[PDB]
């Protein structure tokens, strides 16, 4: 079986359908193959909240961003380790790309709405209808089916074909048992995600990255697109930049949302009975901590005062009733309960809340700096949950310039080859800033769909 | 008729129970007369939160506070006009009167509750059961029938007797029509409270306390102490330190309790539609302020946000049907509809929140540097409510000593006549911290009791 | 004696200086008479600082300010009590009365300096050449000389002379024991200061400012303005306002400048060894803390490091050997020597400076909440200073309305009579800001002798 | 030629002669072998400024530290990273390390002396007298010819000597052009520091720490003992965590003292005349910052107003001559001249400074965020300097247990190995905290010889 196209997209996220549609929308023929029988990878199970500064949801609201702010905003988040070219193309095609969604893939945000990510100076995460990436992966394979822009799922890209002069002419692809042939005349665009859920992977760049990490993200984040470019001379870097979240399920891996009660005074305690960390401190240095702990876990403790002002457990009723089927999270009434129930020794817990109480009446934090204050732990009831970090975020990636084509080891372009998202690795650092991954994969796969169509 | 005891004590608040039990407890005999057909006075419709520095409750909870923090909180508080012996005193002795509430009156305090007013270095607050002055006034009555201390209502002093030599030797009062003579061989008590409610003294010493101050307190309030003392030559001082609360009720004068969202991100705005004050201001510079502003009054707004996070609304269902039916509290869909309820101008309005809401999304508030910061108000619904301060404590009043001897105007210890309670005005100095007036009548309160029987 | 112009100035302060300038500037005679042998009163032993928001000294450096926040800053220092009208028009003219103190008057600023006093939200206090209001009066007189604008020193205002109608048509001084008749056609312009150097004037109105303060003004400013207007029965308000510093020597009532050390690190010290208030707190705040202490004065302590970043004894020699001579400042090696020299406990001082030195070292001002920090005081050597708190700005005054028309107790205008400058009682309020004084003389003397002329 | 010891200790810092006097002082025969014809290594060189929670300089002065507080300190700092058993180890030894070198060694530390190196919460580093590490290594020397410890110069190891069975049986070294053999008869201590100074090695576990890095330590610190124990099979790890410093010289890669006004108001521009990043923030963070700029170097611009309070250029005078002589250094009386002196754009950096100027007068940095605010650049003169970044601190190297004992990569002791000091790679994670390295090599380096001993 042999298809022949312009641009040969493989991976349907974000980054992809952005360059699909551009494809499609400079006149030439273009697929997007999808190894997964659903389209979105983790674009699709994201919060799809996309960093914008000057969007036009801040002029509704009078809050008035920058581009320099948000730049080095995103600079000094990565430790200064991302590229300044890579992070400066992001900022200043982020109006653009949301106002693209907007207008072009009728994506429909809220327009008096936005969310703070840490490390962000100003507020200006944009969010989408329904607090869920299936709004924008919703709109793309609407607009792909209006525009004409064919989806192949349950096709696997395998090998990158190169000819005679080294140029990347097509993809071989696996489909039914059977060998697939796309000859690309104009381009290939990598936009196959990140690693996050290849352990074996993981540990080869970083050795701890192994079972005592889960993923929050789907199954098929595998990194294909890393080893597939790889075999073809491409270059990779920054493997090892990994981005973690600290509190997460023991046996799913998922991002624990019920415990965004730290965010209001939840308190992280670990099997002696102590506190170990500000729980206000950077994901990755919380995970780190996490695992410092004995056993590689952590406690998270709250009450109702708490839930009062968070209402996570009220939000979030499916995470209370799996945690807690699950002999992972109970709900008690004493302290002394919250101790026997997962074998904390009381006397030391008890005293650790008792400093934490003191903590909260003083507005000082002796142990750890709480940099928002301690809140008072002394009337229950207690909810008490266990958590372990897993991987979210493979910062590493091919080595692309601002125009989404990849280089090899010397730095040279390796003609027909393109590549935007997180299968990239150069723009986020050591720490990816919440809501910058999404302003990433449409701002630069707009540019690669653009790029592989000439 | 005639009455003989030895320790006459003029008023049913705090202040005249303990004077009255410490009495009887000495062995003497003694009387309350109570003027108003209840008892209890202010301090049974106060909240009764009574500040202790090194209580039992906090060595529940893990606090550690200190005695010397207690006196310097409490004299930075009154711009140190207040009398250095006097607060020393108050403090010294709040720990063993709030143990004497406890297991001689038999209150029932909050063993894992406290509360932190404004300009307490540590929480220190205590709570009686039910958050109110009820708790207080309900066990002394019931201790006071146990021990035989008699009260008398409907019985309004109006004459101090003195003798020859000076000395206070009783007390003339009105009862049904009548003339009643009451005896007092070792002492007379002066508990009569503030005169918040009485609107022409309180213009006599500062003509700015007319119709434009309501009063918190009850109708009984009315200073008579204070004349009464003063036509035998005791000394008075400080009559124009007075207490305001900044946001009540424009009808009823009381505290609003359902704009307590302004601990929460709830915002002030003038006829004008502009903001004129930090929201977090002291209560009288919160009270001047709205005072400057035209009409005299200020607005509150808020919207869900908030309440999902004060849930003053949800608290206080009563004020919320008072205040809407009357006409001064608005519940409405956009901020265009809070404007033209109360005929703000809308365009300087939508300004102002927008100004707000860059604070909010940057930190800062660079109008009135906001020192919680302040809250988005982008979506609605919103409250917008119409308030005016009233008039809350008198701090001024009678000059004594530690030991309530009062003292005339030379400084002279006048014989047989003693003072405590809000009535008397050297403790707490021009501005009288939360909390601070239940320590100051139950310790001075005691004191009297103990220095009349003797 | 009998002279005759169409406005008559009593005062040549900064106030003074304004009025005349503008009533010769609008084609009429004037003349100002001075009290005193020399020209200048407060506002020659002035710092001349004068609060300005949008000065071009601003917009050379790059500050951004903001007219509402010099309004907001003014009136949230005063706790409101100042008059709304009266600070948004000394506010709104400020920018005109520095230029026209540039360009007529050719008084000379810094172009490049500003300093920011307390309540300030932006540094916008304009300096005089040779940091000294001595630049500000010698232009004056030049600039009056060259106008035609008589001075006539050793001529004291004792009387105002009041015609059938009510209109004041004059004043009656006293010049070398002879009867000075000063006829006004147009005006009587009262620019007197204020009466910080009248000890029972003082007392009048807060008899706690005996001989416990001092004054840092001269001694022509006993309120002979007051006085004279109020027996024409002109109204006067808010007396008991004043403004103290409480740092100042005990012999001569002077600021002690080279306790500014106060701002780097040096702390306030009782009689027992003891700190007592945060050393950053509000000036008059201050000095009320001082006056609670054993003998109504404190202790000003610290040590060469502190020096190497105050140079407050290198810029201040004087200071420095008239307070050694007076025995009322002493340099030692040690803290046990700091003790002894005014015979502090030594124990409880040590004990106190080990606190010091470990708020210090941890950033927390555990005692009294420094706000800048404290900075450790184990190595010397010392500087120990002793001193008391001095009446420094009257508030009070004579009721004006925006254009300095004086009224009397009904509030009706006084025709003829106008007032500026310290001796009227309405801008201010309870706490006079730093460098606001030189704003409000300028700004209301020009509009005194603007309306004066007509 | 041929030695025979029980103890054979390779390198002279502070490790060395800690173990070396701890081997002697249990009766055994031990000896120092050092490559340099000096002694002392980056130990000499060095602040030997000493972290110690519970010293006897801290009671002196009245600081109250915490060994717990001091364990999660380093933990933090190093992100978690570093092992939580070495630690602890180092921090509950650290009180009797620094009395050892008092009494033992006869070390002299300030009494009254302390420093706060960044992210300690308590000011805790002990300072030997004349703030050089010259005092430790004196001392050393000294005490190591009294009690009969032999140091051999000229000695470079460069083999292991390792048994039939694995034991580490002695030092093959290189002297005068022969081959000394040490036979060690209970252990061989490699105390041999870091590998700053070691390009190559630098690029082989970072490529990023080529020319742009110096090396702030001396010639010898080149890793020969990591190479050495690593071909007789001992595990290594962490190499790639390397500890920089930001400002350094661009001839030497000496730390520039003289742009220590960075802590007191100096900014660092780029070659655009811009900010580029906030001046306190991670020394690791400024470094990589600097990398990103243009040319990968940054500027460092201060006034004489931050000289009068840093007054890091009287301090430095050498620097000052240097710096100026080699061109990398300029003292201008105006910005313009500033910025031709480097060829900076001149209207970007007045711009930029008048940013700063206000950010100075708002309190509010709104570009990077400085957390303790900007000063005004208004007036001169200025110095401006030219920096580089330097590689200052391996934090990788051998991998050690608490006793020092050296592993293999399957974890297993290597008997008769021992390491201690800068070699070692488990204490500090990815951040070494000022003052860690020093409390390090002492503690580890008494264990050392103590563990090689026996
Ligand atoms: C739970 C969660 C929440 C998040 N929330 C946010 C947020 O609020 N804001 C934000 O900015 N970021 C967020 N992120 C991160 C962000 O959404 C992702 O980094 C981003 O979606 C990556 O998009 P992508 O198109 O590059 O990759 P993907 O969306 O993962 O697309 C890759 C696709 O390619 C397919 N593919 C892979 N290999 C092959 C192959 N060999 N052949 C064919 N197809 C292949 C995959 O199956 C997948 O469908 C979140 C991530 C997670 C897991
Ligand atoms: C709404 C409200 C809430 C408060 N909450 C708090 C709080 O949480 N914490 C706190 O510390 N303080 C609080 N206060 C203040 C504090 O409760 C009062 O200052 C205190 O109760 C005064 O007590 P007292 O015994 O001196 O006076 P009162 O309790 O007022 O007693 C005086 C009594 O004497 C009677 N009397 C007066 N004149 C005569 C006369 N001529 N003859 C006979 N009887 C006479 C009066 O009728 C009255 O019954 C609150 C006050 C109010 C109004
Ligand atoms: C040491 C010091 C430093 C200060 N620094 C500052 C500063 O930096 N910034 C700031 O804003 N403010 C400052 N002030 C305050 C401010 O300078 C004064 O409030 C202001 O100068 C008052 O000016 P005036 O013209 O109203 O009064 P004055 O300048 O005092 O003028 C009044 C004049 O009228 C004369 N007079 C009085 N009565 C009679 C009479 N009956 N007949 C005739 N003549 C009479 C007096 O002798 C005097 O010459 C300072 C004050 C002092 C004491
Ligand atoms: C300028 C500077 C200032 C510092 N200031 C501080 C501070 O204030 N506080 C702090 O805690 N830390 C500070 N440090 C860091 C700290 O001093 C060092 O990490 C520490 O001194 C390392 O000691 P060491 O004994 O492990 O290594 P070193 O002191 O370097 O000793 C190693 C010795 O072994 C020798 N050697 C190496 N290889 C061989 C071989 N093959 N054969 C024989 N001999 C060999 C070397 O020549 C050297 O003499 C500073 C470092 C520098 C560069
Ligand atoms: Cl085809
Ligand atoms: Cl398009
Ligand atoms: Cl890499
Ligand atoms: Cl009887
Ligand atoms: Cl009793
Ligand atoms: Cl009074
Ligand atoms: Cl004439
Ligand atoms: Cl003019
Ligand atoms: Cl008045
Ligand atoms: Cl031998
Ligand atoms: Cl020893
Ligand atoms: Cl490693
Ligand atoms: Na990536
Ligand atoms: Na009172
Ligand atoms: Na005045
Ligand atoms: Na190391």
């Amino acid at each position: 079986m042999e298809y022949t196209y312009d641009v040969v997209i493989i991976g349907s996220g974000g980054a992809g359908f952005s360059a699909g549609l551009e494809a499609i929308a400079a006149g030439r023929s273009a697929v997007i193959i999808e190894k997964m029988p659903i389209i979105g990878g983790n674009s699709l199970i994201s919060g799809a909240e996309m960093n914008v500064a000057g969007s036009w949801v801040q002029k509704n609201m009078g809050i008035t961003d920058s581009k320099e702010l948000f730049i080095s905003d995103t600079l000094k988040g990565g430790d200064f380790k991302g590229d300044p070219e890579m992070v400066k193309t992001m900022v200043d095609n982020a109006v653009g790309a949301a106002e693209w969604l907007r207008d072009y893939v009728k994506v429909e945000f809220y327009p008096d709405q936005l969310f703070q990510f840490g490390g962000h100076s100003v507020k200006r995460a944009l969010i989408p209808k329904g607090h869920t990436g299936a709004e924008v992966i919703s709109k793309f394979s609407i607009k792909a089916d209006e525009v004409g822009l064919p989806i192949h799922t349950n096709t696997k890209a395998e090998k990158l074909i190169q000819d005679q002069t080294g140029r990347i002419v097509g993809v071989e692809a696996a489909h039914n048992g059977k060998t697939i042939t796309y000859h690309a005349k104009r381009g290939v665009v990598i936009a196959t995600g990140g690693f996050s859920s290849n352990m074996e992977m993981r540990k080869k760049y970083n050795p701890e990255l192994d079972e005592r990490y889960g993923s929050t993200g789907h199954a098929g984040g595998t990194g294909d697109g890393i080893v597939m470019a790889e075999k073809i001379h491409a270059a990779a870097k920054n493997m090892g930049y990994i981005q973690s979240y600290p509190i997460c399920s023991p046996t799913s891996g998922a991002i624990a949302l019920i415990a965004d009660s730290r965010f209001f005074g939840a308190v992280l305690i670990n099997q002696k009975g102590e506190r170990f960390v500000e729980e206000l401190e950077r994901r990755d240095v919380i995970s780190h901590a996490i695992l410092a702990q004995p056993g590689r876990y952590t406690y998270v403790l709250w009450n109702q005062d708490i839930e009062n002002v968070a209402h996570t457990v009220e939000m979030h009723q499916g995470e209370l009733k799996e945690f807690t089927k699950d002999g992972l999270m109970y709900k008690v009434d004493t302290l002394e309960e919250a101790a026997k129930v997962f074998n904390i020794p009381e006397d030391k817990l008890l005293s650790t809340i008792k400093d934490v109480n003191h903590y909260a009446a003083t507005g000082k934090d002796e142990a750890f700096n709480h940099r928002s204050g301690l809140v008072d732990l002394s009337k229950g009831p207690y909810w008490i949950l266990k958590a372990t970090p897993s991987v979210h975020h493979t910062m590493g990636g091919l080595v692309v310039d601002t125009r989404t084509r990849v280089l090899d080891e010397q730095g040279k372009v390796i003609p027909g080859l393109f590549a935007a998202g997180e299968v990239t690795g150069l723009t986020h650092g050591t720490n990816r800033l919440g809501g910058n991954a999404y302003t990433d994969i449409i701002v630069y796969g707009r540019i690669a769909g653009q790029e592989a169509a000439k």
